[PDB]
């Protein structure tokens, strides 16, 4: 089938987000006909992890791209995580239309560094994202 359409305003935040440290976080979803991906929620620029989860559905599917920053340790080094938030809980018609899309909106998003997807509390915990963008 034809690629979902993916909202300018999704590479606009996106590059506030990697070009003007502006925002901690983006949430995008897919709309409710499927047809085109959004900006659902951002976060300030000082936003802190627990603030960007508690932003996630428990039984619904989004996309992020969090600005991780690492502990201080020779200088602050960053990376640009981009998560498939997947829980098992969400309906498998969500699971599968985020998994369609994926590369969709990858693919417009110059510049991910790191890659996670997550489908319980473990492994979209601070800890397991950390080692995951460390790596
Ligand atoms: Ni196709
Ligand atoms: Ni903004």
């Amino acid at each position: 089938g034809p690629g979902i359409a993916v909202s300018d305003d999704c590479v606009q935040k996106f590059n506030e987000l990697k070009l003007g440290k502006k925002h901690r976080y983006v949430i995008f979803k897919l709309n409710d006909d499927n047809t085109e991906v959004v900006v659902e929620k951002v976060g300030g620029p000082n936003a802190t992890y627990e603030d960007f989860l508690a932003q996630l559905p428990e039984n619904d599917c989004r996309y992020a791209i969090f600005d991780y920053e690492f502990e201080v340790d020779g200088g602050q080094r960053n990376k640009i995580v981009f998560i498939l938030w997947a829980p098992d809980s969400a309906p498998i018609k969500s699971k599968m239309m985020y998994a369609s899309s994926k590369d969709a909106i990858k693919k417009k998003l110059d510049g991910i560094q790191v890659e996670v997807q997550a489908t319980d509390a473990d492994e979209i915990s601070e800890d397991a994202v950390k080692e995951r963008a460390k790596k």
